[PDB]
């Protein structure tokens, strides 16, 4: 026999890999690369734990896969792979955890809510107290709590009863069990500041990159060429590929491949249209919407109630007084014997379709899904904003012109659908108005777009845009994938005005781009600066981008470039006469790439901004760029930063000086130019009079390089500044040019 710690060690791995192993498909066998970004490179989940304090945040919008990567560091856990470093890890579920309002303590909650220790549950409990740093504690979906001011107490003691929420706010201080890791999975709304005082690491949950989605397909679909012709559908039908960048839309997506397969078209194109293919799947299982409508009805206004009342697990006698059959739970809707929605986008979608068809449901009560007596309006005041958000998108969705006959089969008078679209209709004819007259906000803007866009209402989102005044549309970590590209889109498109668009920090991917175009010619400025974008993403845009007059700036820093999009750059630089601003830091160009694309820079005259911070293109690239700015008359700030270019390269950049009269700034800052490359360019600013900073940082420079340099700023005057911070200059050489050309930056 073993002792009392020991045991509970070995029962708690043994339920946990038994909850955790499945989702017959094994979770080992189906989860797929879901990458963690942290705020401030981005981590696989094997690096979630690489004040103080001693919680771990992981946010993510509906269905991007939070759960699922519990789950995951669960089940690796349990079974020895990963996180062997914590001998206890006890999982829980918020919204079940919610349910409970008879106080209870840190023992009552790892032992009767988690796991019971067979023997000496008083041992045990003191050994976690002594050894709390190798405890981890999971607590799923942090949202769906609701805390309060009479929560917000000191409360030191692990055996003395409470509420569930002072527990939890004094776990997260280090209160309770200091030193225990803790990690939270939670919607973006419902991170605070105060929750961020007691955060180590904040990652964000984005979805799968194109490649993922290949591998869950590859997993998910072992017979013979199923898989290969997903992926063909997937990239036949791009709307639908950009969906499933969403964990949960690849899933249904996989879960109808039949259906989907069949047809050559129509696919499924928005978010309403995948949950009614979903909703279609269902009832199979068991004209044939009609047959199920009134279970459908009842499973709806539970859903409302849910929502609501901000519960999302429902006890038999709750199910009992919402009156759902054993029938109605066949459906395949409620799950998991507590019940819960297959998931939160399930109660949503449900709650909307109750909204559309209930002939309880007064007209008015919509205007409470967009911000603007009855019960129906009562539970949605008290809403969730982003559940608001959610089912107010499926509503516009399930009342567009798409679907005017799939719901006129459930009723007897289309008097009532008329009337709920034209209301909705008019809240979101006024809703861009509305956000912009009320003073960051544009997450909120952004489900007003996804709104428009399901209800496909051209006109709409024509009407909806009227009377703006948007000059700067910035959506920087906005979780803008492929599916709200399209949605941007949509409406933007019908602005009369150039947009600044700046999507900076997302995931709009090359489905995103390509999802984006129909909007490209209503913007000035696109900014997609770390973004997942390869060579085909931005070959598709710049061939675009040459009929899009307005378009004149477009930054692509830190995405997936390398030389193959050299030639489609060049056709940019030669074929845009309006060009002023071109941003390509951190990506994979070459000098290969770069000989290539110079070629247009060579018979380009517009162009004030050329960025290369990061690339490699070297002597034979700087060579190439700097014979075809020679004669340039509009560059202003070249940045050749980090790029491994040597003394062939200054002499080129040098031989370049001597011709050019426009470059106000040249940025060499992290090369390896050396004394030799340093006297070359400083013969060449003996013959120009027009740059005015010259960066030199990090460049192996010697007090030789130095001295050639200021020869010449003896006889220039229009240079202002040259950056030679951190090269190798003894401090008594440092002290030595501090008397000479101040000019001079160390
Ligand atoms: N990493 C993953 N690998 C495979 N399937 C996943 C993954 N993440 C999510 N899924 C699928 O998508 C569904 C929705 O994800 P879920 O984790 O419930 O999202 P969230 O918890 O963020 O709302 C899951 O039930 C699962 O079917």
């Amino acid at each position: 026999e073993a002792a009392a710690c020991k045991k509970y060690m070995s029962k708690l791995r043994t339920i946990v890999a038994a909850q955790s192993r499945f989702l017959n498909l094994c979770l080992e066998d189906i989860y797929t690369e879901n990458t963690l970004e942290v705020r401030t490179a981005a981590l696989g989940l094997e690096e979630l734990f690489s004040e103080d304090a001693d919680t771990v945040l992981v946010v993510g919008e509906a269905g991007s896969g939070k759960s699922t990567l519990l789950q995951q560091v669960h089940l690796l856990w349990a079974t020895g792979q990963d996180f062997q470093e914590f001998l206890f890890v006890f999982p829980f579920s918020c919204r079940q955890l919610q349910c409970v309002a008879r106080p209870l303590s840190v023992m009552t909650l790892l032992f009767e809510h988690c796991c019971w220790p067979d023997v000496g549950q008083q041992d045990v409990f003191q050994f976690l107290l002594d050894h709390p740093d190798r405890i981890l504690l999971t607590f799923d979906g942090f949202d769906e709590f609701k805390f309060k001011f009479t929560d917000h107490e000191r409360h030191c003691s692990p055996t003395d009863p409470t509420s569930v929420q002072t527990l939890l706010f004094n776990l997260l201080q280090g209160n309770l069990l200091k030193n225990a890791r803790k990690v939270l999975t939670s919607r973006p709304d419902a991170v605070s500041a105060f929750l961020r005082k007691y955060v180590r690491t904040e990652f964000n949950l984005k979805g799968f990159s194109e490649e993922g989605i290949e591998l869950y397909l590859r997993k998910c679909h072992r017979e013979p060429g199923v898989a290969d012709r997903l992926i063909h559908l997937l990239q036949t039908t791009s709307a639908l590929h950009g969906l499933c960048h969403l964990p949960v839309f690849s899933w249904m997506v996989s879960k109808c491949h039949q259906e989907l397969l069949l047809q050559d078209g129509g696919s499924p194109k928005t978010t309403t249209d995948m949950y009614l293919l979903i909703l279609q799947h269902f009832l199979r299982h068991a004209s044939l919407l009609q047959g199920r409508l009134p279970t459908l009805l009842r499973l709806g206004q539970l859903a409302l109630w849910g929502l609501g009342m901000c519960c999302y697990v429902f006890s038999a006698q709750q199910l009992q007084a919402a009156q759902v059959d054993p029938d109605d739970i066949s459906l395949g809707f409620l799950v998991q014997a507590p019940l819960e929605f297959l998931h939160i986008t399930f109660q949503c979608f449900l709650a909307a379709f109750y909204l559309v068809l209930s002939t309880d449901v007064p007209t008015a009560s919509l205007r409470y899904l967009f911000n603007c007596e009855s019960t129906v309006a009562a539970l949605l005041q008290k809403t969730e904003p982003h559940n608001l958000q959610i089912t107010a998108a499926f509503l516009a969705g399930l009342l567009s012109r798409e679907h005017r006959d799939l719901l006129a089969a459930c009723q007897a008078s289309e008097r009532s659908l008329l009337r709920r679209r034209a209301c909705a209709r008019w809240c979101l004819a006024r809703s861009l108005h509305k956000h912009f007259r009320s003073i960051h906000a544009m997450p909120g803007f952004l489900w007003l777009i996804r709104s428009l866009y399901e209800m496909q209402e051209e006109r709409l989102a024509q009407e909806a845009v009227r009377g703006l005044n948007v000059e700067h549309l910035k959506l920087t970590f906005c979780g803008v994938g492929p599916a709200e590209c399209a949605a941007l889109a949509f409406v933007l498109r019908h602005l009369r005005r150039p947009v600044a668009l700046q999507l900076d920090h997302n995931s709009v991917g090359d489905i995103g781009v390509e999802q984006l175009l129909p909007c490209l010619g209503a913007c000035k400025a696109l900014y997609l600066r770390d973004n997942n974008i390869s060579d085909r993403g931005i070959c598709k845009l710049i061939e675009h981008a040459l009929h899009c007059e307005q378009l004149q700036k477009l930054a692509l820093f830190n995405n997936k470039l390398t030389d193959g999009c050299a030639h489609s750059v060049a056709q940019l630089l030669a074929c845009k006469q309006n060009f002023l601003a071109l941003r390509l830091g951190n990506n994979h160009i070459t000098a290969e790439g770069a000989q290539v694309l110079a070629e247009g820079l060579r018979d380009n005259s517009s162009l004030q901004f050329l960025g290369f911070w990061g690339n490699k293109v070297g002597d034979k690239g700087a060579q190439a760029l700097a014979e075809a700015l020679s004669d340039h008359q509009s560059l202003k700030w070249l940045s050749l930063v980090g790029n491994n270019i040597g003394s062939v390269g200054a002499q080129a950049l040098a031989s370049m000086l001597e011709k050019n009269v426009a470059l106000e700034e040249l940025c060499l800052e992290e090369n390896h130019l050396q004394d030799a490359g340093v006297c070359s360019l400083a013969e060449g600013l003996k013959r120009n009079s027009s740059l005015k900073v010259l960066k030199l940082s990090n460049n192996c420079i010697t007090f030789v390089g130095a001295e050639a340099l200021l020869q010449a700023l003896a006889s220039n005057d229009t240079i202002l500044e040259v950056w030679l911070r951190g090269n190798p200059f003894s401090p008594e050489e440092m002290e030595a040019l501090s008397h000479r050309d101040s000019r001079l930056l160390l």
